[PDB]
């Protein structure tokens, strides 16, 4: 997923 780090792509 991407929602861990606060930059990486974000698509939640």
């Amino acid at each position: 997923m991407d929602v861990f780090m606060k930059g990486l792509s974000k698509a939640k």
